[PDB]
C-alpha cells in the first residue's frame, strides 16, 4: 500500500500505552482486518507553533529509506478521524533491551549475546552503508521480539553523513552514558564510529547487566571512560590534541587501559570485540563491518539459534520498567 495517510486509526484496536514518545504517546494496538499486532507512534499536530513537527519529518524521511531485517520498518501512516494526529505504524515488538534488563526476568547467555549483537551490527552496518548516522543508540532503542529477533529503533536523531568529505555535525548527540570520547571532547566532524562506541557499551552491558559508564556530567563521564579504557593521549590518539576540550577536560591521573582485566570474566572472543569497539581513537575503532568479521560474530548462524527465554506474558518496555 503506497497510499499513506488516509487510512484511519480506528481500523486499529488500541490495547495500551507502551511508551512515552517525543511527539506523542506510543501504543500497542491490533489491526482489525489482519489481526496483526503493531506499535503506533502518535504525532500530535495541534498546539504546535510550527505544525507538523520538523522532528517527525526528519525521522519519517529517514525511516522511508531503510529496509532491513534488523531495522525498524514503518508500515504506514494513519490518521485520526476527520471532518488531529497522525500515527506512524510499526510491527509490534514485544520488548526493548532496557525493559528486559530491568525486569530481572531474563538472563542472556553467550549464545543469546552473539545473536543479539550479530543482528544489531548488521542493522547498524546497513544504516552506515546508506550514509546514516543513528546518534541515539541505547538499550531503550533496541527492540526485541519473543522470536528473539532484534530491531534497531528510534531514528529521531539520525542524519545523513557525508562519506566523501568531512562535514560539521551537531556534538551533543547520544545519551551521555553511551556517548563516545571524541564527542565529550567536542568533536563536530565525527563519523559512524560514534555509533560503534554506543554498541560496545551495549555489548559490555549485556555481560554485566548494568550500564558500564554511569556519570551525571560530561567531565565525570570522561573520567569514568578514562578509568577503564585509559586516558586519551596522543600516543594512542594523535588527533586528540586538536579537539576543543582536551585541555579543559582532562582525566584525573594518566590511566592505563585495564579493560581486559575488568572484563576478564567475559569470554575471550567477546572481549576482543569489546576491546576494539571501545578503542578511544575513532579512526582505530572497528567499523560495523569489522565487528561482523570478528571471531565472536563471524560464524554465528542466525537460523541455527534458539530463541532466548523471554517472557511471553509480560511486555518488557522501558515505560513498564519505570512503572
Ligand atoms: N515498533 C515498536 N514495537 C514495540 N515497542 C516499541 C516500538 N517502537 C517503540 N517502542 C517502545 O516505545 C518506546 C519509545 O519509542 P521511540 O521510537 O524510542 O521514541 P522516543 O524515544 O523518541 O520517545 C521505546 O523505548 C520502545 O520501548
Ligand atoms: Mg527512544
Ligand atoms: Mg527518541
Ligand atoms: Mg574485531
Amino acid at each position: 500500500e503506497s497510499d499513506w495517510g488516509k487510512r484511519c486509526v480506528d481500523k486499529f484496536d488500541i490495547i495500551g500505552i507502551i511508551g512515552e514518545g517525543t511527539y506523542g504517546q506510543v501504543y500497542k494496538a491490533k489491526d482489525k482486518d489482519t489481526g496483526e499486532l503493531v506499535a503506533l507512534k502518535k504525532v500530535r499536530l495541534d498546539n504546535e507553533k510550527e505544525g507538523f513537527p520538523i522532528t517527525a519529518i526528519r525521522e519519517i524521511k529517514i525511516l522511508r529509506q531503510l529496509i532491513h531485517r534488523s531495522v525498524v520498518n514503518m508500515k504506514e501512516i494513519v490518521t485520526d478521524k476527520q471532518d488531529g494526529a497522525f500515527y506512524l505504524v510499526f510491527e509490534y515488538m514485544d520488548h526493548d533491551l532496557m525493559g528486559l534488563l530491568e525486569s530481572g526476568l531474563v538472563h542472556f547467555s553467550e549464545d543469546h549475546i552473539k545473536s543479539f549483537m550479530k543482528q544489531l551490527m548488521e542493522g547498524l552496518e546497513y544504516c552506515h552503508k546508506k550514509n546514516f548516522l543513528h546518534r541515539d543508540i541505547k538499550c531503550s532503542n533496541i527492540l526485541l521480539n519473543n522470536s528473539g529477533q532484534i530491531k534497531l529503533a528510534d531514528f529521531g536523531l539520525a542524519r545523513l553523513y557525508n562519506s566523501e568529505e568531512s562535514r560539521p555535525y551537531t556534538n551533543k548527540v547520544i545519551t551521555l552514558w553511551y556517548r563516545p570520547p571524541e564527542l565529550l571532547l567536542g568533536e563536530e566532524r565525527y563519523t559512524p564510529a560514534i555509533d560503534v562506541w554506543s554498541c560496545g557499551c551495549i555489548l559490555g552491558e549485556l555481560f554485566t547487566k548494568k550500564p558500564i559508564f554511569q556519570a551525571n556530567l560530561e567531565l565525570a563521564q570522561l573520567e569514568l571512560i578514562s578509568r577503564l579504557c585509559g586516558s586519551p593521549c596522543p600516543a594512542v590518539w594523535p588527533d586528540v590534541i586538536k579537539l576543543p576540550y582536551f585541555n579543559t577536560m582532562k582525566p584525573k591521573k594518566q590511566y592505563r587501559r585495564r579493560l581486559r582485566e575488568e572484563f576478564s570474566f567475559i569470554p575471550s572472543a567477546a572481549l576482543d570485540l569489546l576491546d576494539h569497539m571501545l578503542t578511544l581513537d575513532p579512526s582505530k575503532r572497528c567499523t560495523a563491518e569489522q565487528t561482523l568479521q570478528s571471531d565472536f560474530l563471524k560464524d554465528v548462524e542466525l537460523s541455527k539459534m534458539a530463541p532466548p527465554d523471554l517472557p511471553h506474558w509480560q511486555d518488557c518496555h522501558e515505560l513498564w520498567s519505570k512503572k
